[PDB]
């Protein structure tokens, strides 16, 4: 019943003498009544109805479709069109008002009719729908998150599925604490339930630990910061525990920003750590072109001339260079910027392409054979709306096997590659802003095996008490 797609027919007898709208007998997909509609307007109507008879206002299903009119003389001569649409009561029906010229669907000389009967065919491609109890933990084995903290959910999951971090986090000494203050703890919950629950997991108490309340302290930052609040937070806690320095060992990299005055002999090198990488896009085509630009060399002149002390203002070069690329690579694409002419905080939906395999040791001044620097796509945080608000999802293939899933809040579905990748490449309206890549040699480690027997014990217990009390 809850199939992911299908095809169904509906034939209208006594057509020419038609006066009103005819609803077909329901076909089910994703557990929803998808019906066909035919009504004149002279032209021939053709739409697809979707669970229009349900009262509810809290439900939604997206879907592709092929409204097809069969040719009783040859199938390849049939006339059909394509439609994509978001369905929900207020707009439970989509299609075409001028689906075909009535004078052509009635010309007995070209098939479409026989006994003045016309046969309509509709191939629907349904996604998982919200507001209709979707047992994520069933046809995905993965559970979801509620609400939408905006981008926090995506980040949360993206993190949960960074296994090595997960175990390490579990193993924290979170006893002497206060269940509403302790972030590490407040995260140990999410992670735990995120694993054992069958019902949406409640961000609720985590959202408090940072202070990020009321939700404008969510729009007042971005993934990067949250990632850095949660993360950095968890380590000053892993600071004396057998799982010490786990985070940097997973996400940290050593960068180098330099300067070497052109005419005079003076250089200034500064290695800095880094837990992510902000890549530019506006004007670039793919990731490989972003790195190229990132490691381009900026000249200092005019007002930009370099402050050189005993040398005074001088002419120099300035640029950055990588020394090491983390095991886990957080790449944030800058699509969110401040327009010049407006006062607007605008989003750039231009087209940017990321690949499944990333070649990257050719951007370090010194590479190490035996241990290349090649990452593989692991997560794609998407966002929709040319507006700075909207909706946050996140695609992943948790065990890095190439098998994907969409974590749209409490609706985790199985999906194709071209849906997480080739589908989030901008658009000249819905796309990706962040990415997670894991190095090819450290995959198996970063994505270790999870067992109910990794979580402390006394922890499963504390998490238990609090869940008996009131």
């Amino acid at each position: 019943s809850w199939r992911s797609e299908a095809t169904f027919q509906f034939t209208v007898e006594r057509f020419s003498r038609l006066s009103e709208s005819v609803l077909s007998p329901p076909c089910f997909v994703r557990n929803l009544p998808w019906k066909i509609m035919v009504m004149p307007r002279k032209s021939v109507g053709f739409f697809l109805q979707c669970n229009a008879e349900s009262d509810s206002t809290s439900w939604s299903c997206h879907a592709q479709a092929v409204l097809k009119i069969i040719n009783y003389r040859d199938d390849e001569k049939s006339f059909s069109r394509r439609i994509s649409h978001l369905f929900f009561h207020k707009e439970n029906d989509w299609g075409f008002s001028n689906f075909m010229a009535w004078s052509e669907v009635t010309d007995p000389e070209k098939g479409f009719i026989d006994d003045d009967k016309v046969t309509f065919e509709v191939f629907v491609q349904a996604d998982a729908p919200h507001g209709v109890a979707w047992d994520s933990k069933k046809h995905t084995g993965y559970v979801g998150l509620k609400n939408q903290t905006c981008y926090m959910n995506s980040l949360l999951q993206t993190l949960f599925f960074t296994n090595q971090l997960r175990k390490a986090v579990y193993m924290m000494p979170t006893e002497g604490d206060d269940s509403s203050k302790s972030v590490p703890l407040a995260l140990q919950r999410v992670f735990y339930e995120l694993q054992h629950s069958d019902k949406p997991v409640g961000t609720k108490k985590l959202t408090k630990s940072f202070g990020w309340e009321t939700l404008d302290s969510f729009m007042q930052h971005d993934v990067q910061e949250l990632c850095r609040v949660l993360l950095d937070n968890v380590e000053n806690k892993m600071k004396g525990t057998c799982v010490e320095g786990t985070i940097p060992k997973l996400f940290r990299g050593k960068m180098v920003s330099y300067i070497q005055c052109k005419e005079v002999d003076y250089r200034s090198d500064r290695r800095e750590d880094y837990y992510d990488i902000q890549l530019s896009i506006k004007g670039k085509k793919n990731i490989f072109e972003s790195f190229v630009d990132y490691v381009a060399v900026e000249q200092l002149d005019g007002d930009n001339k370099y402050d050189a002390g005993e040398h005074g203002l001088q002419e120099a070069e300035k640029g950055v260079k990588f020394l090491t690329l983390p095991p886990v690579l957080h790449l944030q694409l800058m699509r969110f910027m401040y327009d010049p002419q407006t006062d607007q905080n605008i989003k750039i939906n231009d087209r940017f392409e990321f690949p499944e395999q990333l070649p990257l040791d050719e951007f370090l001044q010194k590479t190490d054979p035996k241990d290349p620097a090649n990452y593989i796509l692991h997560a794609v945080l998407v966002h929709s709306g040319d507006n700075h608000g909207g909706h946050y999802v996140v695609y992943l293939n948790p065990k890095g096997d190439g098998k994907w899933c969409k974590f749209d809040d409490d609706v985790v579905s199985r999906c194709t590659k071209e849906e997480a990748i080739e589908h989030n490449y901008g658009g000249h309206c819905t796309n990706a802003y962040m990415l997670v890549y894991i190095r090819e040699s450290k995959l198996s480690e970063v994505l270790q095996a999870v067992t109910d027997h990794d979580i402390p014990q006394q922890l499963v217990e504390r998490l238990q008490e609090e869940k008996r009390i009131e």
